[PDB]
């Protein structure tokens, strides 16, 4: 009873470009009864927002099978930490997930008044509007004993003008400023796997991605079939100089159909 | 003869107050014509600004002997790099030093037009007004071949409310985003030593500092007499596990007077 987990950007679509055959694949998985879920390290957007983006790319799926690092972070906090006030560095998606916890968020303004002193958890995701001030209060809070949580490790992600700094870039700065080892939630980390597992309890899991350092590393560390597609960031060549080795390489997710039909 | 190089914070003063005996010492060095300079890894301030801070404490010196990491960065660039436009992440101090190079600075507005591609050198120091946008263009430029230069390795520095992120933390974010090893100027790195060395040709150098991991490491790596004072960050106990060891430990810079006679 196989369940397939798909990374999004570079797998189900590429930027603002649709990848041919994705709708067919998804229509096929439903026909075969094959459960699936989308898993993105990006924490700037909600599952709902992602459902809309997917629709625009010719894909219709429930936001219920869309797992973002932000939602994984909320689930991790709820299950393994003690409720306390949160200071957030990140976008709308992440703020919304933290608000949902209902633990209470210390705003930048309250922080300026000294409330960083009462922060129990610091959550860091990709923040396009990052400022030194934010790094300052996050550092003060983490140094005061606040949990240091990072949504994902990605050093970078594509931007309009080229390769832009990712959450890992921001998390790295705080690691240096606090001298504290962050708890990273997303791929290729265990908290993310815990979330996938919770959704699909006893299934044989397959991971389909385009990044070796996150997607493939994730599959190998947790025993998921490591399937890499070539529609994204990685190439056959990157495989060799990488510690992570795909169990299967396909041109795109469309080819998953005949792969599944021929066993 | 002998030239004395002093780290500043934790040696000549603490935050806002001069350490006792520092005024006598400085006046003593001047009377004897003993060469000396002040060295700081901070690049947010101009040497002139430091002079004023020191004078208000009764510490009277020339701005020409106050070497900031920004000043050291300029001298390293002129000496070892080929002239090219610069993109700067840092405060007034560093911006001013980069201007003095006369190589041309790409501002955020120019970078917004796409001029980040014309950046030949990216210089990164402590920037209290850091923004993701700045990190973005610095990242793009470095990925486009621009030199990745960091003013100092300092992970943190003292702030009003506690320990704040230092230049090293900003440099770390860019190292991760670019996958490029930054060339670090400030102590214990060699570029800052090269600057001091060239300032006092023919002089035996003594380095006076309060940090084992930066000042003492700096002295031992480049052959300066490593003098540690106890008025700052490091303590005697810290020496045990420290990689580099001081040649001499003094309670403060004041106890230095008898040695010079
Ligand atoms: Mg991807
Ligand atoms: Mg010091």
């Amino acid at each position: 009873m196989v369940a397939i987990i798909f990374d999004m950007d570079g797998v189900l679509y590429r930027g603002n470009r649709a990848i041919p055959g994705v709708r067919e694949l998804i229509e096929f998985l439903k026909e075969r009864g094959i459960p699936f879920a989308f898993l993105t390290n990006n924490s700037t957007k909600t599952p709902e927002m992602y459902r809309e983006k997917l629709l625009k790319m010719g894909i219709d799926v429930s936001s219920s099978i869309i797992i973002t690092s932000g939602l994984a972070t909320r689930l991790y906090m709820s299950k393994h930490l003690d409720p306390g006030k949160i200071f957030v560095i990140g976008g709308e998606g992440l703020v919304k997930e933290m608000q949902a916890l209902g633990w209470g968020i210390v705003t930048l303004d309250e922080a300026r008044q000294g409330s960083w002193k009462e922060v129990k958890h610091v959550v860091v995701g990709l923040d396009p509007d990052l400022t030194y001030e934010k790094l300052k209060y996050a550092t003060l809070a983490i140094r005061n004993g606040a949990t240091f949580i990072g949504t994902n490790p990605d050093a970078t992600l594509p931007g309009e003008e080229g390769i832009y700094p990712g959450a890992g870039s921001i998390i790295a700065a705080l690691k240096v400023a606090t001298n504290v080892e962050p708890i990273i939630i997303g791929k290729p980390n265990e908290p993310m796997y815990e979330v996938v597992r919770e959704m699909f309890p006893g299934e044989e899991l397959w991971m389909v991605g385009d990044r070796l350092d996150t997607d493939i590393a994730f599959a190998k560390k947790f025993g998921m079939k490591a399937i890499m597609v070539l529609t994204g960031v990685s190439s056959l060549e990157d495989i060799k100089k990488s510690e992570y080795k795909p169990d299967l390489v396909l041109p795109s997710v469309y080819e998953l159909i005949d792969y599944l039909k021929t066993l």
